[PDB]
């Protein structure tokens, strides 16, 4: 009923394809993580792409970039292996929490968590490592 109208209705609204408009504390953000000066410096300049979709009983998620292109295929709540951008081996669960998209990374004992939610028709991602928080704003391509 009322629980397939809000994750058919939640899905559909973070499947397009989406362009990095704006960036807020990345650097800072890319720091807390431990990415070097080098990869830090390509990911300052870098461009994104994000394509969601839904392929089957799977979400997917496409980050298209100069940099690396990552794609991830999960099933919402259910954790799975994931080597990120910056080469960390996590567990990943990618889940819905009202009207937000939450990804939650564990490797090493730590956590990051990246919250995806649509505000005026533009995705906003807040990535944050303890007190760390940056924001990324996405447009619809
Ligand atoms: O979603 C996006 O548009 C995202 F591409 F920027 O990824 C992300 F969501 F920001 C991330 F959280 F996945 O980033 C990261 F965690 F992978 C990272 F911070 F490590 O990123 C990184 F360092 F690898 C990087 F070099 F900056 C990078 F170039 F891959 C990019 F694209 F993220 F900027």
């Amino acid at each position: 009923g009322r629980e397939n109208l809000y994750f058919q209705g939640m899905v559909e609204a973070f499947c397009a394809t989406w362009k990095l408009t704006n960036s807020q504390n990345f650097d800072e953000y890319m720091k807390a993580l431990g990415v070097g000066f080098a990869t830090r410096q390509v990911g300052n300049v870098t461009k994104p792409t994000v394509i969601i979709s839904q392929e089957g009983d799977k979400v997917v998620i496409r980050t298209l970039s100069t940099f690396k292109n990552t794609e991830i295929s999960f099933q919402l709540g259910e954790e799975f292996d994931e080597t990120t951008a910056d080469d960390r081996n996590c567990k990943s669960v990618v889940s819905l929490d009202g009207d937000k998209l939450v990804h939650i990374q564990k490797w090493d004992g730590k956590e990051t968590n990246f919250v995806r939610e649509i505000k005026d028709g533009k995705m906003v991602m807040t990535l944050t490592f303890g007190d760390v928080v940056a924001v990324r704003h996405y447009e619809k391509a």
